């Protein structure tokens, strides 16, 4: 169902943005 | 539509794993 799939997309995007935030913070640590 | 949404989840999923790996590599290295 469409709804469940839409939601899964929204959720994955949201986890992805969280992980990209971490990478940038860790990047800042590196240099 | 259904099949494009499935594909997007698959794509986000793949991306998420790559970011996790990346986050794991940078942490090790950094802290």
């Amino acid at each position: 169902r469409m709804k469940q799939l839409e939601d899964k997309v929204e959720e994955l995007l949201s986890k992805n943005y969280h992980l990209e935030n971490e990478v940038a913070r860790l990047k800042k640590l590196v240099g």
